[PDB]
């Protein structure tokens, strides 16, 4: 699966070169390197959910050639905004790495000019679905979808942010209530939301309550991954998950931290408080060993056996009518992952 | 007119903050915030724009007040695709103020944060449009337009940035060929075609001769305007244009070094290699003192009555259906302009 859609790449990257105007030929010269480094290297899990998903609810006969093209083009739609987000998200977060290569903005000659370069990523998404669906009836149904899950994330992120001020103690936020809707916003929306309802689009599905149904389901998994996320950026492997942590340093409202301070005593309390948020690594290194103090990691592998039985049971409530195929695909992808 | 188009901004705050969701409140507040500082303060050309022409072209037993509030809506939408631009340019071109107050990213607290800020200004169009205009038919056509606007834009920038590299000698591309790419892309299309070609659609005029005849016109306004501004970066007043210039500083190719190159002789050329695009405020001097030296204040000055005589020849020409008032309103506001 992943192999074909991972080869379609260079048909998308030709259309959106294909674009020479020989005027503009060195932006888009730097275009195509920029789909490349930053589009490339990843799992897929949101284009190959799109792919997937869509070949489920389509029945075979239908599937012709030229709606498959359409499907493979909109999971690299979904790919490209996810690029653009994790371009910015990177810079904002000061990582080092991404997907086991440096961060495109700390390539040296690269700089703050991938500002532009993620806002550049976005625009391609939307001549896709120009180029590939506008004679289509689900045509504007996409374009709102992605334009929503985009001001949805970055609603998420405000949040992200505001609550992780470099240079300031901000300890009496990191609430379970403000991290839900935290990760809601940053990841559920687009994440997992997204690539499925796109696909419903364009099988033709387009009911409020189907939706909606959905909605409740890849909500909840969206949670979930975010969860551990957070616990990979201090307990993973860079070399596996690709990329260095920056959370404590950031002073970010990661799931460790929220869970740290519900079993925290007054002095555990005050550990934190000297030692959160800032670029020292003696303290980071102090923080990581509370953690490790209190079970964290253990706290964390029993919130995932239990997070996913409920992620199943609602399955079985809200997959209808749709194939419980569908939802268990994407949650037995991402369970128990390390990466 | 200004006053009135000025005064519907908070009715616009006020919708989109009206989106509380209480969990998202900090966000909220957060995006209120950043309409205030980046969105206010300008000329507001772009938005009035929408506004004028609307009204000139549309019968006054027409304009309701349900269609005129769209009107001042879709103006101030072009204001928000401005905003999100310069808060992200700002921040490549390592400027210092904006509109006579810092610019937002060097605000204390702020920082690199600011590039998400301009991301949800952007998204604030989309849900503008489909709050306003979703039952219009005009709708999919102002927002394909705002799309494509903002691609093109993106690809200027790009070429804005390649052609001007920290640390690297470029004179080379610095050419009047070069230069009329640019300025097409990063300028033109966004805060001349778009604001006149927003109002047509709304007006009912979406023929391809129509809207191909106004670009005409517009795209070269938009030249003659960055031109103009790339005069003022070196040559005008901070107090009065609200900004501090820097393109010397950031070795771009403003129209000042394209002409500067054509007019230089060898050992002139030398000069402006050994002190152009560099910080070093001496070397900086020096460029000016070449420009001075070969007389590009007056070269520019008769630039700029030549351009605007095209311009008013182009519309001769080409604004038929449409009145000439539409498109002399906006030449007659930039022209002589010191700000
Ligand atoms: O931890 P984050 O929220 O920043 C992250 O998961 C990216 N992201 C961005 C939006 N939602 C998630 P990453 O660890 O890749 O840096
Ligand atoms: O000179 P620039 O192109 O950067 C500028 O005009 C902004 N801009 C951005 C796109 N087109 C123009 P500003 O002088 O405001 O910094
Ligand atoms: C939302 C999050 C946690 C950001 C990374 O998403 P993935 O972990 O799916 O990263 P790639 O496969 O796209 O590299
Ligand atoms: C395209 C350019 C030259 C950037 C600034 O546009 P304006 O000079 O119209 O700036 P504001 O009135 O929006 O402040
Ligand atoms: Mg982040
Ligand atoms: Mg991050
Ligand atoms: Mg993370
Ligand atoms: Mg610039
Ligand atoms: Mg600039
Ligand atoms: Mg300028």
């Amino acid at each position: 699966e992943k192999q074909d859609f991972v080869q379609h790449f260079s048909q998308i990257v030709r259309v959106l070169t294909e674009d020479e105007h020989p005027e503009i030929g060195d932006a888009i010269a730097r275009l195509k390197e920029v789909l490349e480094y930053n589009a490339i290297g990843g799992k897929y899990n949101r284009g190959l959910t799109v792919v997937v998903a869509f070949r489920e609810l389509v029945e075979p006969r239908k599937q012709d050639a030229d709606s498959l093209q359409r499907a493979w083009t909109v999971g690299w739609c979904v790919e490209l905004l996810q690029a653009f987000f994790l371009v910015a998200d990177d810079i904002m977060d000061s990582s080092l790495t991404r997907r086991g290569q440096i961060c495109w903005y700390q390539k040296p000659g690269v700089g703050l000019d991938a500002i532009n370069d993620a806002n550049l990523l976005e625009a391609c998404i939307y001549r896709l679905l120009k180029l590939y669906c506008r004679e289509q009836p689900y045509y504007l149904n996409l374009i709102e979808l992605f334009l929503q899950s985009s001001y949805q994330t970055e609603i998420g992120q405000t949040l992200d942010l505001l609550t992780a001020p470099q240079g300031n103690v901000d300890l009496v936020r990191f609430t379970e209530k403000r991290y839900k809707s935290i990760v809601k916003y940053k990841t559920a929306f687009y994440s997992f939301y997204l690539p499925i309802a796109a696909a419903m689009y364009m099988a033709g599905i387009d009911g409020e309550k189907e939706h909606a149904n959905a909605k409740k389901i890849l909500l909840e998994m969206g949670e979930f991954f975010q969860i551990q996320d957070d616990y990979l950026d201090l307990f993973g492997d860079p070399s596996v998950t690709g990329k260095i942590g920056t959370d404590i340093q950031d002073n970010k409202c990661s799931w460790l931290v929220v869970q740290c301070l519900q079993r925290a005593t007054p002095e555990q309390y005050q550990i934190l408080k000297e030692n959160y948020g800032q670029k020292e690594a003696e303290k980071v290194a102090r923080v990581k060993a509370l953690y490790e103090e209190l079970d964290l990691p253990a706290v964390f592998l029993q919130y995932e056996e239990d997070s996913y039985s409920h992620i199943m049971a609602l399955i079985e409530q809200y997959a209808a009518p749709l194939p419980p195929a569908v939802f268990l695909g994407l949650a037995r992808k991402i369970y128990k992952r390390r990466k």
